[PDB]
C-alpha cells in the first residue's frame, strides 16, 4: 500500500492524501483504493476540485454508474439505510462530493455493518445464520410518512430479498445487511421478524459502531455500502444551503474494469 | 418519615421499611406521591403481598384501569411506550411485582422525558412547545407487524390526541410525551411530523436519560408514565420463566382520594 492513509476511525473510515482526481487514475491506483476500502469502508479524498464529469469518471473506475422527490429523499436519508438494497442489484459504491457545507449539523454517519456483526451476543449470532430478509422501498416510504407512489413505480421497484449476513468480496469480513428498506424475515412470520430487525438495529447503531463525518468543502467521501448504513442528519438551521454532488455504482458482480 | 434510597440520581429511588399488606396512611400516600415528583421510578423492595393487596396499594394512588394476545403483547413491550397513551384517558402509575426473575436480561428500562425535554438543542426547544400528536395503537402495532383487530377493537381504541409538551401536576415538571403509540404531529404533514418523532425519540432515549432496573425478586416497582418511557428487555434464554404481577391506574384528575 503506498497510498498515504489516514485512519480517521480506527477501523470506518480514512482520508487518502496526495491524489488529484481531476485525473485519470492509473489501475494500480484504482486496485490500491479498493484495498483500503476494504479495511476502512469510507474514504475521504480532501480538496477535490473537480467537475461532475471529473466525478463520474472516477467512480466508473469502481462498477457501473447508476443511470417533490427532494423532500422526499431529505427525509427519508435521515434514517439509517444502504443504498438501493430495496434493489435485486443494490448500490457498491456511494460517492458525495460537498460544495457547500452548512455551519451547523449536516454530518454524514457510518455504521459499521462488520463490526456489529462481530460484536453480536451469542444468542443473536446464532439467530441471524443464513437468514434472508425482504427489501421493500415502499413499505420503507410509508413508514416515514409517503404513500403516493404510481403504479408504475411499484412494479418497477417491487420488493426484493437479500441474505441478512454478507461476505465481502474484498477482505472476506463477515456483516449484517441492515437497512431502513428490510422490513421482516423471509420464512417467518413478520412480528418476529420485525422485531428481530428492530434487536439487530439498535445494536448495529449504537456509538462505538458509529463514525460521524463532519463535512469540509469539497472533500470526496466515498463508501462501500456492502459493509455499512449511513444517514444524513440536519442542519441547523433547515434554511442554510447544503450542496452535495452524488454518484452511486452497482455491485454487479460480472462487471469489470475495462 | 420515608426511606428513601436513590437507585439514579434523579430517575429511581428505593423506598425500605414500608409494610405494604396493609392500608398505608393518607400521610404516608402523600409522601409517596411527593416523593414520585422526584424520582418517577419507585422500587420498593421485597414485597410478598397478594394480589388483594397489591391492587389496594395502587388504589391510594388513582383509580384501578379494568381490562376488556400474549405474543402481541411481549414484542411490543419491547419498544419504548407510555402504557395507555393510545387511550384519551391514558394511565398515572404502573406497577409491576416480580414473583420469578429469569438470571439473564429481563430489564425493565426508563427514560426519563423531564431531562430529555430540559437537555433539548434551543431549536428543538421552540418547536415542540405548541404541538400536540396522535396516538394510535392500531398503527402502532401494525408498525410491530400486528394487523388482526376486530372492527370492534378498532372503534373502542379509536385514535387519540395529546400535547406534545406536558407539565407534572405534583412537580409542576416539563416533559416530552413520547411513545410508540404517538405516529405524528397534528395539523402538520405526516413525513415532517414522524421525522420530528423519529429526532426526540432518538435524543429521549440516549444512555444518559435511561435507568435500567435490575429486578430482584417481590421488588414492587411504580413508575410515573407521566414522565416516563420505559420498556423491556428480552430475556436469555426466552424459556425461562418469568412471573410479574401488574396493575395500572388512569390518570384520571376528577378522581380523589
Ligand atoms: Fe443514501
Ligand atoms: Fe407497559
Amino acid at each position: 500500500m503506498s497510498l498515504n492513509v489516514e485512519a480517521a476511525h480506527p477501523f470506518i473510515a480514512a482520508r487518502i492524501h496526495g491524489l488529484d482526481l481531476s485525473k485519470p487514475l492509473s489501475d494500480e491506483r484504482i486496485v490500491e483504493i479498493e484495498q483500503a476500502s476494504g479495511q476502512y469502508p469510507v474514504l475521504i479524498f480532501p480538496r477535490q476540485y473537480i467537475d461532475d464529469d471529473q466525478l463520474l469518471a472516477f467512480a466508473a473506475g469502481f462498477g457501473p454508474l447508476q443511470v417533490d422527490r427532494r423532500r422526499m429523499n431529505n427525509l427519508t436519508s435521515r434514517r439509517w439505510h444502504s443504498d438501493a438494497s430495496y434493489l435485486p442489484l443494490p448500490a457498491r459504491y456511494s460517492f458525495l462530493l460537498s460544495y457547500i457545507v452548512p455551519a451547523v449539523g449536516g454530518q454524514t454517519q457510518f455504521a459499521d455493518m462488520r463490526a456489529a456483526y462481530d460484536k453480536l451476543p451469542d444468542h443473536l449470532r446464532k439467530v441471524v445464520e443464513g437468514l434472508s430478509c425482504h427489501y421493500d422501498i415502499m413499505a420503507s416510504r410509508a413508514a416515514a410518512g409517503f404513500y403516493d407512489a404510481s403504479d408504475e413505480e411499484r412494479k418497477a421497484l417491487a420488493p426484493c430479498i437479500h441474505e441478512l449476513v454478507r461476505t465481502h468480496p474484498i477482505s472476506g469480513r463477515k456483516s449484517l445487511y441492515l437497512s431502513s428498506h428490510a422490513t421482516h424475515v423471509v420464512g417467518w412470520p413478520e412480528p418476529e421478524g420485525r422485531d428481530l430487525l428492530r434487536e439487530l438495529t439498535e445494536f448495529a447503531t449504537q456509538p462505538q459502531f458509529v463514525y460521524s463525518h463532519e463535512w469540509s468543502v469539497r472533500d470526496l467521501v466515498m463508501w462501500d455500502n456492502r459493509a455499512l448504513m449511513h444517514r444524513g442528519r440536519p442542519h441547523i438551521p433547515e434554511t442554510d444551503v447544503r450542496e452535495m454532488h452524488r454518484a452511486t455504482t452497482l455491485d454487479d458482480r460480472t462487471w469489470t474494469r475495462g
